[PDB]
């Protein structure tokens, strides 16, 4: 009649699962008391468990794709129906072999890649490979400013933060302190780098963004008592996690950043979401098609985000680009009129499931926030955006030079 709307095409840029931390640096060792936990796994690649978490994703977007009439209820989906592209890493091509696992158990769906694995691949930043460069002093007033004018006055906001973190590590034991009224922020100063390619941030900032990490990694992957036990409810996961975020904040949401470094994946998102007759594509893959999953970080996740005006908190995971999180794009049909729709969301399992490995399903699904393009102004009831505001949001997002 007039409202119902047809799934036609789903692309999913993910996050690879969780992965082995790298050696503890003597930093590490020096900023608390307590051994770092030893992980059993090659470290720096993607642990069993997490490929088992991404598995689970997997079944459950098989369900729900034969639910919306996607895909078939049985089998493997038709040849070319499903393509999967992941970057170069380890941890990157596991990650999109365990969802087709969990996705089509036993079929054989191939994971595309870059064939030279031991080189980057540009579709996942493109200034890693020169592609197009930074504008070191645009770039540098936009962190700054959305810092609150210096590194020193965005740490002196977040105390409460630090404190906390201070906390778990029993800081004032540590070698750092002793061998000096101990402050994180105070001991190991902070301070923007920007360079043509790369922006990052040294000292408290830098080290706490990957400290909270390691503690959310530790607890999604079972083991036990994290963070030596001191993390205990909900507020503390947040409020560390919280560092971890506002580093996000100022490398890859920055709009000055994302837009560049998320060029060449805007490119291929529009692309495998524009309705046209299919055609060989980059990894030699089909689009348009019926899914299409990338394999990527989750810096990609926040580049995206700021690109496209995307901003969202997960309840239920402190980590706002967790491991396996999902930003799913979708194209909707409007039956009545043959007008296209976008519906964009980000699915992801709350720490909680990621800690008890929950399978999911239709009845016990994982979290999920239906976002809004804050740019789109032609909307359905849905809040979906039609194809052609999603289009022109993304025309001028990207940066014309950054494409491959």
């Amino acid at each position: 009649s007039e409202p119902e709307l047809k799934l036609e095409s789903v692309v999913i840029v993910s996050r690879h699962g969780v992965r082995a931390p790298t050696k503890a640096t003597q930093l590490m060792q020096d900023v608390t008391p307590d051994a770092w936990p030893t992980w059993p796994v090659k470290l720096g690649w993607l642990t069993p468990r997490g490929g088992e978490l991404i598995a689970y994703l997997g079944h459950y977007q098989r369900q729900r794709l034969v639910a919306d009439g996607l895909l078939a209820k049985k089998g493997c989906p038709q040849s070319g129906q499903v393509a999967i592209i992941a970057d170069v890493d380890e941890r990157t091509r596991k990650t999109g072999e365990a969802f087709a696992a969990g996705l089509a158990p036993d079929c054989a769906i191939t994971v595309h890649t870059q064939a030279d694995t031991s080189s980057p691949d540009p579709l996942f930043n493109p200034l890693k490979t020169g592609v197009c460069q930074l504008d070191n002093a645009n770039v540098t007033d936009a962190i700054l400013s959305r810092a609150g004018g210096s590194i020193a006055d965005f740490t002196g906001h977040r105390q409460t933060a630090f404190r906390e973190l201070e906390r778990v590590l029993n800081f004032p034991q540590s070698n750092l302190c002793l061998k000096r009224s101990c402050s994180l922020t105070q001991a190991l100063p902070s301070e923007l780098k920007v360079s043509a390619d790369n922006v990052s941030l040294t000292g408290a900032v830098s080290l706490a963004s990957m400290l909270t990490e390691i503690f959310l990694l530790q607890q999604a992957q079972g083991m036990p008592e994290p963070g030596w036990g001191r993390i205990t409810d909900s507020h503390q996961w947040n409020t560390l996690l919280s560092l971890h975020n506002a580093q996000f904040y100022l490398l890859q949401r920055t709009p000055e950043v994302a837009r560049s470094r998320a060029t060449p994946l805007l490119d291929l998102i529009k692309t495998a979401l524009t309705p046209h007759p299919p055609q060989k594509q980059a990894y030699g893959v089909t689009l348009p098609t019926s899914v299409l999953f990338i394999a990527g970080h989750d810096t990609n996740l926040a580049n995206l985000g700021g690109a496209l005006e995307l901003n969202w908190t997960l309840p239920g995971q402190p980590d706002n680009t967790p491991p396996g999180g999902e930003l799913v794009f979708e194209r909707w049909r409007r039956l009545s009129d043959n007008s296209q729709w976008i519906q964009v969301s980000l699915v992801f399992q709350t720490l909680q499931q990621m800690r008890d490995k929950t399978p999911l399903s239709l009845n016990t699904p994982p979290g999920e926030v239906k976002l809004t393009l804050a740019g789109c102004e032609e909307r359905n009831a849905q809040g979906m955006c039609s194809l052609a505001g999603f289009t022109q949001i993304v025309n001028e997002a990207r940066i014309p030079a950054c494409s491959l």
